[PDB]
């Protein structure tokens, strides 16, 4: 039983704003010309071995479903744009499913290895920083011990940092400067 | 994942043929003009409570999903008949899901309860059968101890059970004679 006072009638318009200008308001409003066909779904393969069912998001979100930016579903998109490259009615499918994220991460619905992920980016510049073992296999190799990228480089770390506190994601991947975990 | 292998292309006429001729082959056979709508789901008051979805019954048969059979969502229906009465493509929805129910039950899909009310109407010939207190209380009121009925009439009694094992009634519910039980 799904009655008015479940849905959010501004759901659709909220994941349009999230989407502007990054990717785009024609990029995200795209969402609003699905015609629910599921070419999507039969194109996805998560779904060939999860409840995953990307018609279903869109239709969430076009119905009010707020539940859709706490679902699981959401995370199991890998982004292969196979969605986007056969949907007939221009939707860019992957990339609305990314803005919803955008929205759910905002909501507080992040897992702990993707604030992991973005906080060595935050501190060491890098998805996959260097560890005492990388020094010794690019000597070995024949390359120099310390690669030319942003890790070995305060000028480019600091950069980041200035930019990170501005845009805000410190704040919501919930970092703590002072202590340099998250909360 | 649904594969062909895992559907049963002759399931809805596995459905057909069960429904005739009871309750008829026109009656029955109704439910391939289905045209997945929705107004029997929306009107069910079953599946305002529950995972139950009408059109989803009709749409597994149709589709080949054996499943169906053996889900405990086709006998949450209570028989209302409003899906019935307001589908648009004249399904006899409710006639169908009782056939539907009819071939669950050679599966073996029964209910013990359900299988206990056909043992007394084979027994005593009534689904609620009279008990000490029935005569009492029968008597008090200002009515026959026991009331003409079948249950204290062999002739009607047997003529029940040689119209059972004939239909077998018997086999399907799995009731040994000798034993007076049923049997798993
Ligand atoms: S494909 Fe484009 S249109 Fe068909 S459903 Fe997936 S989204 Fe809506
Ligand atoms: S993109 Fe996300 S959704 Fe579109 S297909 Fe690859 S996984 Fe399924
Ligand atoms: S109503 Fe008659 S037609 Fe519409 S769904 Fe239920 S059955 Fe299929
Ligand atoms: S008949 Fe069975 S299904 Fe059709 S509505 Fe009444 S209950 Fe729901």
């Amino acid at each position: 039983m799904i009655y008015s006072s479940d849905l959010n009638k501004n759901l659709a318009s909220q994941i349009i704003e999230a989407g502007t200008p990054i990717p785009g308001d024609d990029v995200v409003s795209s969402l609003k010309a699905c015609y629910q066909c599921g070419t999507c779904t039969g194109s996805c393969p998560s779904g060939r071995r999860t409840s995953y069912r990307t018609r279903k998001v869109i239709r969430k979100a076009l119905l009010g479903m707020d539940d859709v930016l706490d679902s699981d579903d959401i995370w199991k998109c890998t982004t292969c744009y196979t969605c986007y490259e056969r949907c007939p009615r221009d939707v860019k499918v992957t990339e609305i499913i990314k803005t919803i994220r955008n929205l759910a991460a905002q909501k507080g619905n992040m897992a702990k290895a993707h604030k992991m992920t973005a906080m060595y980016v935050l501190k060491y510049g890098h998805a996959v920083p260097a560890n005492k073992n990388t020094a010794e296999l690019r000597k070995s190799i024949g390359l120099s011990e310390k690669a030319p990228i942003a890790q070995f480089s305060e000028k480019d770390l600091n950069e980041m940092n200035t930019l990170i506190k501005e845009l805000g994601f410190d704040e919501l991947i919930g970092f703590d400067w002072e202590k340099g975990a998250l909360k």
